[PDB]
């Protein structure tokens, strides 16, 4: 009795006292320990070598206690590690061995859960220096590495970083890289309070799947100058997504330099999440260099349902090349979302817009193959002095977008900047129900709505319908001589267009093209005959010979006579039509008609 | 070895029984209560002064032993309590202090969740008094009140309210206020068998943040004729939604009177969820008394992907000023909602609508400022009998609201009662690309669908385009003498309408304003002159001085001439046009025309 | 002392040993057991007759154990169980009772919540044979069963049906039925590796509510030519629905008979899923021989924001009539939805659609009662190659179907195959805003984009919008013969189509029709008189007594005389108008007109 006094107050001592569930003659016979040995805490490892517990804190490093915890669960085939609640986990060394290529601090293992309910924080150790908190790749070369799988972290939760600066704008940190990750996810955590490169990463170059990110908080991010570039979330692996997030940045250098989230391979998603302080919102990009997992095209791209305000620009879409495989962006949709450029100076920032076309990382806008990509039913505002706002900045080469049933209300429908780069425009389709704003109406002199400066357009199709008037606008379209036009179809509605003086502009004759499509209206002024009775109206100018048909949009003030309603035209150019003279003389008047080729 | 079985059987026994995980000899060794110390139930708190425990029941008021718990759990800096499956745990006393003020039952404090899996169920103490169950306020004013942060109640449990009636319609009820909110959430939890004014309520007055209730159930909350005035969700701090709920009320008078959720403040959202059996189905509304905490500006508002069977309207907007603070409302996205008017008598429930704007709490309408809304890709359904049913009832001044892509099937499309209110209203967009369905076909006897019962309108849109016919209506458009009309585009379809007497009337004849665009059919009476070959024919009546041109909708049963294709007007208000004799002779005829101005 | 250490020992020893939370002296005085009582896993069943534990294993057969631990947790009101992490619990025979009529291993009961954290594996003795895996009925007679409440299965676990065949096609299996359901849910699970009817079933003929598959994994669950047919998820009670889950498939069998989901009752949703190589995404169908328990009406049906790659089609609708009882659909929503056909040759799957309206089981497409469809902003693609795809397949009656603001890329806009069906169709509404794409251009030799094989069409809308030029097809728009049109509009834009042979084709001359809208373009020869002056021009042919009004789509090369710009008709079928000739003479015209009747 003496060793079971003994055995009782020793480790094993659990181990010696019955239990059975609920004095239930039927359940198991079982001990104590058994019970307790169903869950497992940092408790059970953060201990020094006698096995004494150690309290956390600022002066501890909570490193290799989690490491410790999570090498034993994974060795019995995984389990779920709760980091406790009402305590601060402090970390303060790097990890060893495959991550420490990655600048690791924890070593991930596939089956091994974390349940973090308390907070864990970067010690001042990492202050200036590179870190990736939580990695599950294995091996620092990610081609070498084994996969992680089955690995989720979440909780009630916080993964703080500590409020450091980067060190060298060439240093990475992260929060939790997965890795080649399958069936991984983060859920509930708040990640706050640092100068970071990403938060998470799910999967590696198409390598991974069904990985997501849910109910998640980030908080400032971004905290320096020196911080090179952010994207929250990057999602490099197939059938993978981010849901119902909330984004948040306060910090200056976060509205030039932070995206949300980055969606780089097929069958990926961003729904459902708020946006605040951000320079963009969402990358949906096929890289060539990320393309070995997964192939190279990136489809099946949805962003939905999101709440944003960012500086910069809402959605940009890209793809490339390497020097043996072509990168391809197709089957895209972004809808349900309502955007707006917060309060900023024109030019503070960059260019304001909902979509954007980018030009690959070197600069290059003759790479790219984006096709098959529906906007559609969202809203997108800008404040009326945002000069540099629009819809559409088409910077890159585009063989397919189409806009239907969104109310953009910015300075700009469709932009790209003269003298830069000449994209080549195929299948770019602006339906009619798109509603154009009226914020910017009076702050466009010198510009126009749609300023078509590309290399050429071809397929397209741009309807313009304005909802209130805007007089300093140059012109609704324009086309500069530099841009080909063909097999397009371009209108110009007439209401709000009366006062105006240039509606569509085409600076190269485009609109002569055998089979472009086009309707606007234009002040003309005509002449008759002097006959009594049908007499003919002619134009005085001869630039019409491309007209198929015309018709009035003014009222006729005259009792003796009348224009014609309609009107076709005539080899050397003019408009001609047949009016009514109930007296007879020669007639002169200036009336506004809509113009109409092939339509 | 007598204090030793002594201390074992002592509240001190498990502290002296050692364990370590698995048998790991690298793991801390711990005592059996160091690992019962990482959970907390209830039960560790539902004990008699001498340490017994006491069962619950209806006879046992629980309330003092949750409120223990919360409170220690509270001193060691947070976690999570568990209210145990299998039992019902009533309370049956109001809480004391700070919460006090808001006829607190159970305080609420920082970093202590509730992991809800029993029931919790209110005694009859509280028939017919006034109550809030959980509390997240410190202070009686709200004002002077601390934060509540980082508490998530969830589960698979119950919150069942006793179903007792209010006692007085003054009364207040409530089942969650978090109070001064930051991080705060519901999930998972039943709240069944009540009448109250709400459920939950986020926020005060703009202060908080991150508030969402998720995945939760709201059964029969209103039950009474005493019961004011209910609102299921009151989000009232920004950043923060309801998503992915369920909302059934089966009383007549929830018809009348319950909202689910009301959305007052910027950057939130209401998505996902689904309603049954009440009144109403979301307020978004910028109150300027409750701008205290967020600014005085509702935006980023997003109503997504609900259904809804409701009995008076599905999203109400409005605006509102106080002595020294005006509310604005702008940008707001409504999309992918299907909803119904359930079935009922016309006028026995608040007048069916799927947008309302609404005045504001002492009826004014000339306070609002809304603007910049997006309406598109709904589907809006109300029974044939539902005469008081319509896409918008425009009630209060409207700074714009613009409608996109849905599919609206009842009585009317806009709809303001004449006599009532004279609303202001600018940037209405109605886009041809809503669809207008049948159900309502033959019911319209008397009725304008869109009955422009308004003092004015400026820069808006009416595009109309009927799917099938409807002869009862007395016109598709009228604008009564009374409203003026300026800046704007009005045009019918002819599809469908050539049997009608009416299509658009401008009883004021506003139509022939300077900036007014317009077109619509209408039958039009000619004579022609009696010369063989081209000849003119003459309009016999004199109202066509505003139309700059019309087309015949109608064909020539005529051999010996046609009249003209194509008409445009003269100075006395005729119309006139070039048709053909092949013989003379004098012609008079009726024709359709579709009669444009500016278009 | 020596029953002291005896008692310690005993399976009551746990019972004896004190504890008192946190050392805590408000706290309960406990005993270590109460504490442990508070959680239940299948450890404290899984044991042999003397209460020794049972290691579970490919040679144990887990099930009686976990159905007693099912069984005594409900005898206590509910809790969770949990399924321990970091082992594979194999079930290998039948359960007894109830649920023996279903072929059912588990007996789920109300209350008592699965927690499956580790695996569940089906053994061998069930190859080749039925099974239901986990069952909510308790009576073989589902009519005579009892209700299942408040039972949720959720956790990080695996449910693998163990790869095993069909035995025969008769035989039935499931993953979960949850029987006549009242809030019951699914809820991150992954179910794999099997041959299987359904994964989850909710409900039964309307019986049931608030039921939900959430963040639920499906992967390759069809393997054979045996499986006759397969459902994921299959819906079968009120306000219940799938989200947020991922559907995989690799078996070529899948690609001819599985479905994600079928939603059976009305407020039902499936959303923000991804679906990879299934035959379609969802059935939306009213069944009269399941509307016992909720109605014969499917109403409030939401199918949003999906992601798939499918090889049949991806939304069927249908209702159906059994002797007693009519089914009827209405009130439906598609939106938000990105599709593609998968890769494969044309004919080699059932026939590609976004939508099918699809006869009931015996073929007939005469029962069915479908209306108040909204299709909107959704995408759709199929390779170019893909002859057998559609935006919708309509092989049966439709009461009504609305299509606004979608993009379709595929062969055919609307089709029904020739000789087969001749379906009645009412209400179909094809918007101007649907984007019509180009893959297929130059695919489409001898047929037609919308080919209208039909008994009839009524009150019907196709407004045929082009993008691009594809002269392959023989027609936009063809009506045969026995097809007939009333109380419609058709259209067809001019874009694009200039050099169109055929643009709609109405084989039977229906769009004479007295309340027919069309316009559409057509080549006309003219010829004029000789007169000097206003002359008029006459078409050569005269199949034009239909036409109200056309206009010119061609420009004038001459100098000497213009044809009209307008012409109307004559009561012999001429088309005549009024041009100009200059000098005299016979003028004789080949020009491009918009034909319009009633428009
Ligand atoms: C911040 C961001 O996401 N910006 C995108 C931009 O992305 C490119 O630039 C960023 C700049 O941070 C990344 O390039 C940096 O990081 C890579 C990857 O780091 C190495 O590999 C990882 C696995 C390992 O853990 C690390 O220790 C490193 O060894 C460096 O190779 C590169 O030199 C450096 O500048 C980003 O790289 C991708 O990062 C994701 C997420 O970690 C990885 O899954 C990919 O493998 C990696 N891709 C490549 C090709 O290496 C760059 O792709 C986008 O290009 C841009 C336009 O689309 O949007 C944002 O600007
Ligand atoms: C039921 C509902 O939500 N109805 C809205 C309507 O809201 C207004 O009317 C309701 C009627 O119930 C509320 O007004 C009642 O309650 C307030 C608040 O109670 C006091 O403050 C809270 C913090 C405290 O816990 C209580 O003990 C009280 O001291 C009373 O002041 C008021 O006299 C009474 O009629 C609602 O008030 C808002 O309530 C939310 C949620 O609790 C609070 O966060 C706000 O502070 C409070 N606002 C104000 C201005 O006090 C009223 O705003 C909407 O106006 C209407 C149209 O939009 O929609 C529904 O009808
Ligand atoms: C695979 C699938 O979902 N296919 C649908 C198709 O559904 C019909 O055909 C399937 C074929 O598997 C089902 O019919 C089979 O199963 C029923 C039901 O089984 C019996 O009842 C259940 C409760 C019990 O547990 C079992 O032991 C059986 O006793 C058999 O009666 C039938 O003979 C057999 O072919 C499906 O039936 C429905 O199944 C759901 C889900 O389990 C039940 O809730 C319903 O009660 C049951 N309905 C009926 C009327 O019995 C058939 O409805 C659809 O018809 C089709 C077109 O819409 O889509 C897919 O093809
Ligand atoms: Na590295
Ligand atoms: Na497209
Ligand atoms: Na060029
Ligand atoms: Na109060
Ligand atoms: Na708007
Ligand atoms: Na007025
Ligand atoms: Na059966
Ligand atoms: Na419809
Ligand atoms: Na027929």
């Amino acid at each position: 009795p003496d060793q079971f006094r003994a055995i009782i107050e020793s480790p094993e001592g659990a181990g010696h006292v019955g239990y059975q569930y609920r004095r239930n003659t039927g359940s198991t016979m079982r001990m104590v320990s058994d019970v307790l040995d169903e869950r497992v805490s940092l408790w059970d490892f953060h201990c020094d070598p006698s096995g004494n517990v150690i309290q956390p804190g600022p002066n501890v490093d909570s490193r290799q206690y989690l490491q410790a915890a999570i090498d034993y669960v994974s060795s019995n085939g995984g389990g779920t590690i709760t980091i406790p609640a009402g305590y601060t986990w402090y970390l303060g060394s790097y990890g060893v061995g495959g991550i420490a290529g990655h600048s690791g601090i924890i070593q991930l293992r596939s089956n091994v859960n974390l349940n973090i309910e308390g907070r864990i924080h970067l010690s001042p150790f990492f202050d200036l220096k590179p870190f990736q908190v939580f990695v599950g790749f294995d091996n620092g070369d990610p081609a070498s590495s084994g996969n992680l799988e089955n690995c989720h972290i979440y909780g009630h939760g916080v993964v703080d970083f500590g409020g450091y600066e980067f060190g060298a704008s060439s240093q990475l940190r992260n929060g939790v890289a997965f890795g080649r990750s399958y069936n991984c996810s983060v859920t509930g955590i708040t990640f706050q309070n640092g100068d970071v490169t990403w938060a998470i990463t799910l999967g590696w170059n198409g390598y991974g799947s069904n990985c997501y990110v849910r109910k998640c908080r980030f908080i400032n991010l971004v905290n320096s100058s020196v911080n090179a570039d952010h994207s929250t979330v990057y999602v490099n692996c197939p059938y993978s997504g981010v849901e119902s997030c909330y984004f948040s940045m306060s910090s200056s250098f976060a509205r030039n330099i932070a995206c949300s989230v980055a969606l780089h391979q097929h069958d990926t998603f961003y729904r459902g999440s708020t946006v605040n302080g951000y320079c963009r919102g969402a990358y949906v990009v096929m890289h060539a260099a990320e393309a070995a997992g997964a192939g190279s095209y990136a489809y099946n791209m949805q962003v939905e349902n999101n709440i944003a305000v960012i500086y910069g620009q809402f959605v940009i879409l890209g793809s490339d090349v390497t020097a043996t495989v072509s990168g391809h962006l197709n089957d895209v949709i972004v809808s349900g979302n309502i955007v707006s450029i917060g309060e900023r100076a024109a030019f503070s920032a960059p260019f304001g817009a909902f979509i954007d076309i980018g030009p690959d990382n070197s600069g290059a806008s003759n790479v790219q193959d984006i096709q098959r990509v529906l906007v559609t039913g969202n809203s997108f505002y800008a404040p009326a002095n945002i000069t540099d706002s629009a819809a559409i900045t088409l910077r890159a080469n585009l063989n397919g977008c189409t806009f239907i049933a969104n109310n953009f209300d910015c300075r700009y429908m469709v932009y790209n900047a003269p003298g830069t780069t000449s994209p080549v425009v195929q299948n770019l389709v602006w339906d009619k129900s798109n509603v154009i704003g009226g914020t910017h109406a009076n702050q466009r002199a010198g510009q126009n709505l749609f300023d078509m400066q590309f290399a050429s357009v071809v397929n397209s199709t741009i309807e313009v319908q304005l909802s209130c008037e805007d007089l300093s606008m140059f012109s609704c379209i324009l086309f500069p001589a530099s841009c080909q036009l063909s097999y397009s179809k371009i209108t110009v509605d007439s209401a709000w267009t009366k006062s105006m003086s240039n509606t569509a502009v085409f600076e190269g004759n485009q609109q002569a093209g055998a089979n472009v499509y086009v309707s606007y209206p234009a002040t003309v002024n005509l002449t008759s005959y002097n006959t009594q009775g049908a007499v003919p109206f002619f134009s005085t100018d001869t630039n019409y010979a491309w007209v198929t048909s015309a018709y009035s949009l003014s009222i006729n003030e005259n009792l003796d006579f009348s224009p014609p309603a309609t009107y076709t035209n005539k080899a050397n150019g003019q408009l001609v039509g047949v009016g009514y003279n109930e007296i007879g003389g020669v007639r002169s008047v200036s009336v506004r008609l809509m113009l109409q080729r092939q339509v």
